[PDB]
């Protein structure tokens, strides 16, 4: 029950909601596929920052 409002002094709005639509686009591990739209960070990162919000116990 949640869009999505969190902030990050790295990250921006646009990377969050572009790495979802990615993520459900092309599928979770593709973390290449992903790094399309993701392209402004690293296959690495959007990995981690995914499971970090998303797949976090709390906002963060």
């Amino acid at each position: 029950g949640s869009s999505g409002s969190s902030g990050d002094p790295s990250w921006t709005a646009q990377e969050e909601m572009a790495l979802l639509e990615a993520v459900m686009d092309c599928g979770f591990g593709n973390w290449q596929d992903v790094a399309n739209q993701m392209c402004t960070k690293t296959k690495e990162e959007c990995e981690k920052h995914y499971m970090k919000y998303f797949s976090g116990p709390s906002s963060g």
